[PDB]
């Protein structure tokens, strides 16, 4: 029940791991293709989700039975659509998520002509992820799993900041890998999938790179922008600003778009967003009325209305309407600041919060002094 992309391009999906260690890059790629992709491809992700939610062994298996064969609307290993160079989005997941849980966003961007690299972070913020201990292990698919670390309260400030720095490093590394493939670097996918990465040679518009992320990933957008001038702009979906150091807020040259849910936000968090503002920098913010934190992630589509509200997976707003607004506003912002030659400027009003379901900026107030 994950919505198909609303753009005119058909969408393909594949996975890339290189190198095979936990210091290598692991991403899911959504791309314009020339609808059978497994949404959550391994049992360990469900076990990891169960740990994240604070439940035991049995819950893991329950989630697996429920969602284990569910797909997402992208053609698995379909050939890349040839003939044109695509803008690139690197996408960062929230705490307790992993690379496949933002396919509603990834697939919609791909359907509008983007290549999207959804990274899987190895900072121990993912519910689960894996790597291979050596080439031999990779060759027989012998995975080594890393589960989410839970932190003591005294540890939080320090570790979350180290994690967001590791996350920014992984977004940059993912960018570097894709740009190297674009220029013909041979890569041996540690996964042995029927998609040839040589397809990506000369397929990237190297001047049109953006970073997008949700929650922890929203902080990662800001840290990545600050560290990596190759990214041209950023969109932070309901950013959780806590992991960032005080020094970073004034060190974001690139245009930045905050798209917030209504019920997630709170003054301490909003204050840090406003610290990113400067008269000489491009900043936009909107809030989606009635939305909750999880409106940006795929489990907002995975259940019925009533159980969804109980689990805080759904807000007062409809999940399709909310992701539509976010995606369309994102496309307009990307067109404006990547210099895209598309018709996304039809949604320019959404950047300004000009819609019944949008608030310009935020309803939360904070000191300006
Ligand atoms: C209390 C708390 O920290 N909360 C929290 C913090 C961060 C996030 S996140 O950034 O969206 N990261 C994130 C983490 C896990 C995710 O899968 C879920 C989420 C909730 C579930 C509830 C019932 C059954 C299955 C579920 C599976 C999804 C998704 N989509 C996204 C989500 C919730």
């Amino acid at each position: 029940k994950i919505p198909r992309g609303n753009g005119p391009y058909s969408v393909g999906c594949t996975d890339l791991m290189f190198d095979h260690t936990n210091k290598g890059t692991f991403l899911r790629l959504y791309y314009p293709s020339q609808l059978d992709t497994l949404w959550i491809p391994n049992k360990e992700y469900f076990w990891g989700l169960s740990k994240f939610l604070g439940t035991h062994w049995l819950m893991g298996n329950i989630l697996r039975l429920l969602f284990g064969s569910m797909t997402t609307p992208a053609n698995w290993n379909s050939p890349l659509r040839p003939g044109e160079k695509y803008p690139l989005v690197v996408f960062s997941h929230g705490l307790g998520a992993f690379r496949t849980l933002y396919s509603a966003i990834g697939i919609d961007l791909a359907s509008h002509g983007f290549i999207v690299a959804a990274v899987e972070h190895r900072d121990r913020s993912a519910s689960a992820t894996y790597y291979f201990k050596d080439q031999s292990a990779a060759e027989i698919g012998d995975k080594s799993w890393l589960y989410l670390r839970t932190l003591k309260q005294e540890e939080e400030t320090h570790i979350r900041n180290e994690q967001v720095r590791q996350r920014a490093k992984e977004c940059s590394q993912a960018l570097s890998l894709i740009l190297d493939i674009d220029h013909g670097k041979p890569v041996k996918n540690a996964l042995d999938l029927k998609f040839d990465m040589e397809q990506l040679k000369d397929s990237i518009d190297r001047e049109k790179i953006a970073v997008i992320g949700h929650s922890f990933g929203g902080a990662t957008v800001i840290q990545t922008l600050s560290e990596d001038q190759r990214f041209r702009c950023g969109i932070a979906l309901d950013a959780w600003m806590f992991p960032l150091g005080d020094e970073v807020y004034s060190r974001i040259p690139q245009p930045l778009f905050f798209i917030n849910s209504e019920y997630f936000q709170y003054p301490a968090n909003i204050i840090k967003m406003k610290k990113c503002y400067s008269p000489d920098k491009e900043r936009k913010m909107i809030t989606i009325r009635g939305s909750v934190h999880q409106n940006f992630a795929d489990f907002t589509f995975a259940t019925g209305k009533i159980i969804g509200h109980m689990l805080k997976l759904k807000g007062d707003i409809d999940s399709n309407v909310a992701i539509d607004l976010s995606n369309k506003a994102s496309l307009a912002f990307l067109q404006k600041h990547l210099g895209l030659h598309k018709d996304f400027d039809q949604w320019d009003c959404l950047i300004e919060g000009d819609d019944e379901n949008l608030i310009p900026g935020t309803n939360i107030n904070t000191t300006n002094q």
